[PDB]
């Protein structure tokens, strides 16, 4: 019969759904913001929201039917558009489909605002706009599909609970891509990764789809690889230059959140100690090898690592949910490796088009 | 039966609530205290506060009661003070009433803190305190009767989901009757937008009452109609002046936010789209014409509650008039609302400023 | 039967836990950080990410297990670490277990948060941590045993809804004896205060672990007490001096917010104004006779004296268990308030000196 709505789930979800907006509007704008040189902050700001705006109209003309509708292996459909063919009662797990809609829709937005807050007043805001447009429709949401929409990875029995490949590899290779093409208020820094933290928790809970006991993994796991990243980190940052700054806590904070983020519903909290170090010195060493657009460095590096390990320790005997039915970990580790691989080239090769289109026709130039 | 509790709705009703109180404090301090001069932030800051807390306490004393209580087509009642006639357990809808009266009370204290932080060094701290204790009473308290307490507006079948009159139009006249009788920080700006925008989510979608599937229209609305209104008004400016600049932005935001207030459980997404669109640019019309911010608060205001009476019509993807309703009829009755609104809150503004200059005087 | 987790519960209180983290990251350290001299934030700020990571690791290792298992009236137990004994699907009240986890972690959290904020760059970092370890394991861990683990006070029917003992009287003891041993942003110090509010009613409604009527309780006299002492301090201040300050208006708040923590689902509403106007104005006297441990510490004590007079149905609270009158509900909110005091005094001391003696606490 019929899927119906649960209540506590619909409404677990809208807060949640909420909690992720909070974190583009306005954490990741504070964040950029107080890294950025002064003279940028104003502009930058400008440009976060009006392409977020931007973004959450795609959304519902037709990113969301493309990224989650029937389709292919890649890609959804956009049989209908604003979503037309979606009934008010339509029902999509426990939730009404509509609160579904507006939390990936939250998603692609913050993963927007993350390039898009690094690559403000380097490339022109026109050149922004094209690559946004053509990253979003042709990397950001194929990535989903092929992950959360049924298509290829997901069909491969990848593991990624809330968005190491979809969201932190995507956006760290495109903007590396951008980078490549081409901090004055610290206390607004911590004001920026304070809020995407609590954000967070609606982002790595929420991803569950219920109030469960998923989610209350997953809200847990968060707690606890941040903290394990944030010590990581600072202890790597003391050794390696003799003090510790506020810069090296909050960047700690994002590298276990990262790391955590595909992770974050599948592991043990055992597990999640164990993924927070790690991901907080993989993430010092990735930007100490490496700017602003140091941040896709531990987007980048953290999100593999992240990756790799929900491979190794989903497994029962590590404290995680257990592998599905016959799977071994040396199997799933491939199918990690694999999911990687994709988003990185796919993304890669997207992002090179879409900056190439903006240069050609705007040129990425202020 | 007896009325039973959805804990589910509990839930998301006092999670709402909260939100709705964040946009206060300090959502709506921080947005004039990067807006008004420096010298002005500090005191702004602490009349809010205060008046914040007067809220507070007028409406669990008899502000719930007058507003919602059973009464006339104008007022509820007073018979009891401080909730007394409240059981704990009593329900109201699927949630305890208890958290009615907390989610309401966030209402008046957003609205009032919309009024009182452009106000704030330009009247008289003892003259706003009077003002205020007056407009709530006698303006805020029956408009919210008329409206949602089952008063005379409700009655015609008057269509307001979450405050277009009550909050927006109300406040929005008050505001610029006040204006009439008499930017240092643009980050704090877009913070105290944003966190407006975080918090709207609760006024909003609570306004339905329960995490249903209105509640998730409301939801994805809003997030449409702001997104579309943020566009709306970014193009208009970069027209008008050749640069788009971040206080737009914030501007376009606040207008599809007000735009969609009375929409945002009755259209469709397709409908928010157009409002949000058309309320960015009414916003951008009404202060370039032209405090400033009541100016969006009354435009925008006055073209969500018309274009909710279009766009609530099922052809066009809204959930439907009521049995036997016309778009024409329903059209006639937002304007009558929106009408009345404008006139009473108009005079009794005018009643608690003089009442205030009389007594105390209007500044210093 | 079993227990079976209800999912508005669930989804209430993973809501409310986000909230109270909230109140820590960034609610306290924005707080201090306008109230503490500026060549001063940026470590201070540092030092409070770094003590609440270390926080959030402890609590899961044996914290939770320490102040919340099976044990004596006084601690709990570390027969597991690392949350081991607790199955995924375990059910504590109505809520999976994971989440009164997270709920309690960011409890400690906070409470940590409110010492180390103002102790920053006045005591060395290397002590800061010492104290911490030390007092979480042997102040705040056992003092949450004895009242919401089912020792000493639990079981002579304490009534501290949501840490009035805890973490308000408990926090305020550390920080004075701290003192004892040894503002440039106003907006700042508005929007921590302003987050620190929207934070408590995670904190206060959440510590009815369901969202039931005593939630909505809890919630509406959160909202009612820190008008109540908002007004409260406010016109008390006006009459001390003349004038009345953003940064009173701030305390007021703090006030009445710290006085109905440990009333706040046993009292009425009309009791919740009471507690308001009493605790901001006893918050306004004990500063005027680190500061902030002074509001703590008095608006804390005033709270759970008040507990016990206005839970009384006679006086619209929620009632007395069965059989205990105001009398002797109140003499057990002082024992309560007085072994408290003396427990947190005498491992603070220890704490500390164990700091002095190892690194200085000067530096
Ligand atoms: C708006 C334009 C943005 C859309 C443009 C972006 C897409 C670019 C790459 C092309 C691959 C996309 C794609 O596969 O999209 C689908 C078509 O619609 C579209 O969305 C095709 C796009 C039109 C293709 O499959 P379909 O035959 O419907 O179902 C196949 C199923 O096996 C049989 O049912
Ligand atoms: C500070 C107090 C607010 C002062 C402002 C009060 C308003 C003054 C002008 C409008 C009067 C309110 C009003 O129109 O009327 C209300 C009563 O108002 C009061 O309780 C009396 C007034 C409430 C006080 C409703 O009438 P009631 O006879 O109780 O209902 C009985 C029956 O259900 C309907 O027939
Ligand atoms: C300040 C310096 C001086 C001190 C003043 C203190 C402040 C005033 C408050 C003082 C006392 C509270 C009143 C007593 C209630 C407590 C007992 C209580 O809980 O309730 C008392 C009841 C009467 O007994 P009951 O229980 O029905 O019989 C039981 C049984 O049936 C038997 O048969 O009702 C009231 O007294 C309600 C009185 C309402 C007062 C109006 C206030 C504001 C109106 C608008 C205007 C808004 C406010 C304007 C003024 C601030």
């Amino acid at each position: 019969g019929a899927s119906v709505a649960d209540k506590a789930d619909n409404a677990f979800m809208m807060i949640c759904t909420a909690l992720v907006l909070f974190m583009t509007i306005p954490g990741i704008a504070l964040f950029y913001g107080g890294l950025i040189r002064g003279k940028n902050v104003l502009s930058m700001l400008t440009q976060v929201t009006v392409t977020f705006a931007l973004v959450c109209i795609l959304w519902v003309v037709y990113g969301y039917s493309l990224a989650f509708g029937e389709g292919n292996n890649f890609f959804g459909n956009i049989n209908w558009l604003m979503l037309k063919n979606i009934e008010l009662t339509a029902v999509m797990g426990s939730i009404y489909q509509y609160i579904h809609v507006a939390f990936q829709g939250s998603f692609a937005c913050i993963t927007v605002g993350l390039i898009v807050g690094a690559l403000a007043e380097r490339i022109r805001f026109s050149a922004v706009l094209i690559f946004v447009v053509v990253w979003l429709t042709l990397s950001y949401i194929p990535i989903a599909h092929m992950v959360w929409g049924g298509g290829l990875l997901a069909s491969h029995g990848a593991l990624d609970f809330a968005g190491g490949t979809v969201v932190h590899i995507n956006a760290a290779i495109a903007g590396l891509v951008g980078a490549y093409l081409i901090p004055h208020n610290l206390p607004m820094v911590f004001t920026g990764t304070a809020i995407l933290y609590i954000g967070w928790f609606g982002f790595n809970a929420g991803s569950a789809g219920t109030a469960n006991e998923i989610a209350a993994l997953a809200f847990v796991n968060t707690v606890v690889a941040t903290a394990a990243a944030i010590l990581g980190w600072i202890f790597g940052e003391w050794a390696l230059r003799g003090k510790p700054s506020l810069l090296g806590a909050c960047s700690g904070a994002i590298a276990g959140l990262v790391g955590v983020t595909p992770a974050c519903g599948y592991i043990g909290v055992g597990g999640a100690l164990i993924i927070g170090v790690v991901a907080g010195l993989a993430g010092l060493w990735g930007v100490t090898m490496l700017d602003p657009c140091d941040v896709f460095g531990v987007h980048g590096v953290c999100g593999i690592v992240g990756c790799i390990m929900t491979g190794i320790f989903a497994a029962s005997s590590l404290g995680g949910v257990g592998f599905a039915e016959g799977v071994t970990m040396g199997h799933q580790l491939l199918v990690q490796l694999e999911s990687i691989a994709i988003t990185i080239v796919w993304s890669g090769v997207v992002a090179f088009i879409g900056y190439k289109l903006a240069d050609l026709t705007v040129g990425l130039r202020v």
